[PDB]
C-alpha cells in the first residue's frame, strides 16, 4: 500500500521519499541506495512539474518515454512516487533509475581510448539508438553528458525524446526535414572525440559550427543542394566559401581503418544517405561484438499526445494515472 516518507533538503530544495531509499546525495538528482533490491539507484525529483502547460507536457512526455524502455543500452523506470495521496495534493514527481555512476564526459577525461573500448561504447549507444528508433523516438539532442556509464564501461542512454548553449553534437540538419539518424550523426561526433579525445566541432556559434562541419565534409553539391527549401540555409552553406571535403584518413590517421570507414559513413551531410543505427550494428567495425540476435526493437510507442494542446490540470491528471499505473519491471 503506501510506504512512510521522510523529508530531508539537498540541493536547497526538499526532497521526500520513502524510507527504503537511503542516503541521498546530489550528483536535480540524487545517488541513493535501494534496500528493498540493494541496487545502487539515480533518484530524480522534477522540478515544478505542473508550473506551466510546457511544465506539465514535458512532466508527462519524461514518464511516459521511461515506462516504455526496457533495453539493456536505454534507461528504465524502476519506481515512480510522489509523497501525495490525492490527486489535488500531486504537485511532486520522483524517477528512479539504475546508477553507473558517471556520464561519458567524466569517465574520458579527455583522453585518447583504446580502439576496443571505442567499439565497446560505441556499440552501446547504437545497440540502444535501434531499440529507441524502432519505437519511432529520436533522441535530438544525444551527447556525452546524458550516456550514462559505470566502472564496467557498461553505458545506458538517458534523455531520449526529451527536447523539442553549445551544440557540438547536433546534426547539422537541425541547426540550418530530418529522420532519425540526427542521432547518428551525434554518434560520429562523440566516436570522433572518443578516438582522438578532441571535440570534432567545437563551434562558437551556429554560423562557426556550420563552417567546422563543412570543413571536414566538404561542401554540398547540386543533389543536396536541391532539397533544402530554406533561403537562408542555402546562402550560409554556398556563401561558406568552396571547401574541399577532407580526407578522413588524414584526419583520422592511426586509427582503425575500420573506425574510419563507419565514421565517412555516419558523419555524412545528406541525411537521406546516412547511415542508421541497425545498419551500422552490422558494420564489420563491430564484428566481436555484433549479434543480431541480441539487437532486440521495441513495442510501439504511442506518440499521439505530443500532437495535443490541453489544460495543465489534464496533463497532471494523466501524470497522476501513469504514476498509479506503474508496475516495477522484473
Ligand atoms: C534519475 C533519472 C531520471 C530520468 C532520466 C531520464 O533519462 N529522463 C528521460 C529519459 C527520456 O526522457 N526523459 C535520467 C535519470 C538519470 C540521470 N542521471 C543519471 C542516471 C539517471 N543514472 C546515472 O548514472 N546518472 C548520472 C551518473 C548521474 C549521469
Amino acid at each position: 500500500e503506501r510506504p512512510t516518507f521522510y523529508r530531508q533538503e539537498l540541493n536547497k530544495t526538499i526532497w521526500e521519499v520513502p524510507e527504503r531509499y537511503q542516503n541521498l546525495s546530489p550528483v536535480s538528482v540524487c545517488a541513493a541506495f535501494d534496500t528493498k533490491t540493494g541496487l545502487r539507484v539515480a533518484v530524480k525529483k522534477l522540478s515544478r512539474p505542473f508550473q506551466s502547460i510546457i511544465h506539465a507536457k514535458r512532466t508527462y512526455r519524461e514518464l511516459r518515454l521511461l515506462k516504455h524502455m526496457k533495453h539493456e543500452n536505454v534507461i528504465g523506470l524502476l519506481d515512480v512516487f510522489t509523497p501525495a495521496r490525492s490527486l489535488e495534493e500531486f504537485n511532486d514527481v520522483y524517477l528512479v533509475t539504475h546508477l553507473m555512476g558517471a556520464d561519458l564526459n567524466n569517465i574520458v577525461k579527455s583522453q585518447k581510448l583504446t580502439d576496443d573500448h571505442v567499439q565497446f561504447l560505441i556499440y552501446q549507444i547504437l545497440r540502444g539508438l535501434k531499440y529507441i528508433h524502432s519505437a519511432d523516438i529520436i533522441h535530438r539532442d544525444l551527447k556525452p553528458s546524458n550516456l550514462a556509464v559505470n566502472e564496467d564501461s557498461e553505458l545506458k542512454i538517458l534523455d531520449f525524446g526529451l527536447a523539442r548553449a553549445t551544440r557540438w553534437y547536433r546534426a547539422p540538419e537541425i541547426m540550418l526535414h530530418y529522420n532519425q539518424t540526427v542521432d547518428i550523426w551525434s554518434v560520429g561526433c562523440i566516436m570522433a572525440e572518443l578516438l582522438t579525445g578532441r571535440t570534432l566541432f567545437p563551434g562558437t556559434d551556429h554560423i562557426d559550427q556550420l563552417k567546422l562541419i563543412l570543413r571536414l565534409v566538404g561542401t554540398p553539391g547540386a543533389e543536396l543542394l536541391k532539397k533544402i527549401s530554406s533561403e537562408s540555409a542555402r546562402n550560409y552553406i554556398q556563401s561558406l566559401t568552396q571547401m574541399p571535403k577532407m580526407n578522413f584518413a588524414n584526419v583520422f590517421i592511426g586509427a582503425n581503418p575500420l573506425a574510419v570507414d563507419l565514421l565517412e559513413k555516419m558523419l555524412v551531410l545528406d541525411s537521406d544517405k546516412r547511415i542508421t543505427a541497425a545498419q551500422a550494428l552490422a558494420h564489420a567495425y563491430f564484428a566481436q561484438y555484433h549479434d543480431p540476435d541480441d539487437e532486440p526493437v521495441a513495442d510501439p510507442y504511442d506518440q499521439s499526445f505530443e500532437s495535443r494542446d490541453l489544460l495543465i490540470d489534464e496533463w497532471k491528471s494523466l501524470t497522476y494515472d501513469e504514476v498509479i499505473s506503474f508496475v516495477p519491471p522484473p
